[PDB]
């Protein structure tokens, strides 16, 4: 009669969130697997784009088209970078390869470089982004160990608190994501999505830029991509919206 | 007079494609030197797209295009499925991260998982393909360590050996990139631009289907995006086409 909780989280994982008791465990479950392999078979026979692929690519027309230069750096970097983040033995959270290198858990290091490098070149303001993989080891999940990170920033003139929630909220109001910036320069503003973390953005200058020769002022803000994918889609675990072998674009494929 | 060994690996780092005795080194430099900053300001005031990042994109339209479904999967996988590849102790080229896993060095595993629970799902035949990194340690170098492959594939009907090499032949000849197509099913051609191998293509079904619950007949092929994009570009040496913080789109970032 009632549902084993095993019997639940087998139909929870076939569940869509706009999916709409009595009837038996398989007849339920081969009711949301016809509905499953209908929703892949449209997806297949239109679309075939992958959300976290196509995510990207939405997001790095956005940057290009306001005048960001678009960066693909290393994603295995050397460990020291870590340490020069100011990250001393969340030390372990950081996945190692080989005896000098990582795999970055963040994007900063690579845009200060870039940064650094482009101030030698490009007119003021200097505005870049870049999308990738970036690697955690986690706890919760909200957390993703393997994520795909958004991190654009402007250094130079107009890098005011002021611009940076201007470019966050035309950002999320391009994507159709709901959110509040919450705080109180050398500032850090929080993007909520109720009580979700979407960004943790920054106004520089910040002690930090020292060790990077980076000496001017800059704004920057960081977005994980599943995050703002498992709010967009309403879905209930972000590993929905994870690089995976078990879901393609929030559909289970254990059909 | 006459350049020095470092002085010419100096000014051949600023040297571009299409550039074309005397002068001495700090005028040469100072020369090169201003060229690569305008071609930057060129890139910055217009494109502002990366290399890497637009093939990505260019090649996912075309075999979105042409049904195939864009995959994203995990770029850190189980060890375990380097050992399925039938690669045991090649095996020290694996790039491992923690006690279970490694950094992908190939893309085959996780398509192979999709083409086995999409048939499923999806009618006859599934077309499937990726696009990203893929890490394995390396000597010569045309070899990266960390590059970015192009794997796409269908399994079912009209997995034939030219059926595949018309896809080839279309991709390429879209991408304007020269080639020939070399070998003599269980087949395994060649793809060459002169004596650089372009991909290893191969016409399934294979004894290795086995160990992945495939059982129908297939065709696939693996092309490396650095490689594409140093033919395409005449780029002497491919680290200039890889993910880096020295090279922008084959501009030298060290001005
Ligand atoms: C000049 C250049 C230097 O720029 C900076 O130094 N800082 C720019 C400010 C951007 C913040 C920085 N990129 C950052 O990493 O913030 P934080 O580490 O808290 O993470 C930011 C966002 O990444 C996402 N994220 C994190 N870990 C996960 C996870 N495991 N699963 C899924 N999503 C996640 C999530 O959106 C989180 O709010
Ligand atoms: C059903 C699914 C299973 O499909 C398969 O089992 N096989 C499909 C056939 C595709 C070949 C396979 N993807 C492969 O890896 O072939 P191979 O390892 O020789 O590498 C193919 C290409 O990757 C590129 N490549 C390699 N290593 C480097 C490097 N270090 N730097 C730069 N470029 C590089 C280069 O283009 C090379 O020819």
């Amino acid at each position: 009669p009632a549902l084993t909780k095993s019997q639940t989280d087998r139909l929870e994982v076939l569940l869509n969130p706009k999916d709409e008791s009595g009837k038996p465990f398989r007849e339920l479950e081969s009711e949301l697997l016809s509905r499953r392999k209908k929703d892949l078979q449209q997806i297949y026979a239109e679309e075939r784009e992958n959300y976290l692929g196509k995510l990207e690519r939405e997001i790095t027309r956005f940057f290009v088209d306001r005048g960001f230069l678009e960066i693909k750096s290393p994603i295995l970097i050397p460990l020291e970078y870590i340490e020069r983040m100011g990250i001393d033995n969340l030390s372990k959270q950081i996945f190692r390869v080989d005896k000098n290198f990582c795999l970055r858990p963040m994007l900063a290091p690579n845009l200060y470089n870039y940064l650094r490098k482009l101030d030698r070149a490009l007119p003021d303001p200097i505005k870049i982004f870049e999308i990738g993989p970036c690697y955690r080891k986690e706890s919760d999940g909200e957390h993703l160990e393997e994520f795909t990170m958004l991190n654009f920033c402007q250094m130079g003139s107009g890098c005011t608190r002021e611009n940076l929630e201007s470019i966050i909220t035309d950002f999320l109001n391009h994507l159709g994501i709901d959110f509040k910036i919450v705080g109180d320069y050398g500032d850090t503003l929080d993007v909520m999505h109720g009580d979700l973390e979407l960004s943790s953005a920054v106004v520089g200058p910040i002690p930090l830029d020292r060790e990077w020769g980076i000496d001017k002022p800059w704004i920057g803000a960081g977005f994980g991509l599943e995050r703002l994918l498992k709010v967009k889609h309403d879905f209930k675990n972000i590993k929905r919206a994870a690089r995976s072998g078990s879901y393609y674009n929030g559909i289970s494929t254990n059909l």
